[PDB]
């Protein structure tokens, strides 16, 4: 409702006028980030389950990876992006923060990226993207992946296997269009 | 969406939801039910050992975060003789003694028995009772950096909002939570 999203929104800081650049960037080339409240409110969920380790999937530019990464100074952050020119950027971006040894970008095809990412320890949280395609594909080869009384976020889960899936306990927050949060047994 | 969130509910225990219906007849405090299941995932998600809470009421809350964390003890304060003689059968009922303590007595006089314990992962506090700030300022030194203050009823706060030794947002859940994360000479001039 208007009230409450004004109410809400006003308590949105300032970003990084570099982050805020992106933001420009994302919306002139039609790559799709987080909107500003949906972003705040994730980022203040993270910082409530004090994660070490952060494994995303669907990089685009960056923005997600970047502002984790500075909302959680001690996080790290893998993040998995398909296509060169998007990665290209993200690149850059990371660079320019200087965040490269935080935020690992791997490219590309997190299918076959899977091998490596066993060889790491487990994740306190995997955050995945519904409406980027794939879900059920990378929430089955990625959860293993997470640690018990580890998170999984799925964006846009609405837009029942997960629901009902015997070794999480899920809820649907608010945030954007939805987002479960999953709490693995 | 707004409509599925609305009737995103399980079944509590029986006796549980006689407390609820008994609350609401009764007209005692009790967070509503779909702030309650958000708080208690999200207390699911941070995973607190020790939890504090001011005004205990019948117990619903103590009762249900210690179901939801079997883990976790909790600590809760109430200052009505009655609502605290209940609120200690309903948990005695459960068999959940050994994980809640409940302390009959004004909060905020209490402060010096309180400090006495280990510092909490969580203060649980209500916006829409009395002395709100005043318990805020009391009891936020006993919440270990990192740890969490959450305020029920923030919506249905600019002090709160600008606190400086707290990350604090408003979660438009249930009547609003507020989730504040806490953060980490004289002749002496001579010579030097
Ligand atoms: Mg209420
Ligand atoms: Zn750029
Ligand atoms: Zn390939
Ligand atoms: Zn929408
Ligand atoms: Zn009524
Ligand atoms: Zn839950
Ligand atoms: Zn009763
Ligand atoms: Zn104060
Ligand atoms: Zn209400």
């Amino acid at each position: 409702e208007e009230r409450l999203k004004h109410y809400l929104e006003k308590q949105i800081p300032a970003r990084d006028q570099y982050i805020e650049q992106m933001e420009r960037e994302a919306h002139e080339q039609q790559v799709p980030i987080m909107d500003l409240l949906g972003m705040e409110s994730l980022l203040h969920l993270l910082k409530m389950a004090a994660p070490a380790r952060i494994l995303e999937i669907g990089t685009a530019i960056g923005y997600s990876a970047i502002r984790m990464a500075q909302a959680l100074p001690e996080a790290t952050i893998v993040s998995i992006e398909r296509d060169e020119r998007r990665y290209e950027e993200a690149h850059k971006h990371v660079k320019a923060l200087g965040l490269e040894s935080r935020i690992e970008l791997l490219f590309g095809d997190a299918l076959q990226l899977g091998e490596k990412l066993e060889l790491y320890p487990l994740f306190d949280v995997l955050f995945i993207d519904a409406a980027k395609g794939q879900y059920r594909r990378f929430f089955d080869m990625y959860s293993p992946m997470v640690r018990p009384g580890g998170l999984i976020l799925s964006d846009n889960v609405l837009f029942q296997w997960l629901l009902e899936h015997p070794q999480y306990d899920t809820r649907i927050f608010p945030v954007g269009d939805g987002i479960a949060i999953s709490i693995k047994r």
